[PDB]
């Protein structure tokens, strides 16, 4: 995909997590 970073950037909950 692309922005994938971006896109998933506004997102990051998965990394926030644990």
């Amino acid at each position: 995909k692309n922005l994938r970073r971006i896109i998933r950037k506004g997102i990051h909950i998965i990394k926030k997590y644990g």
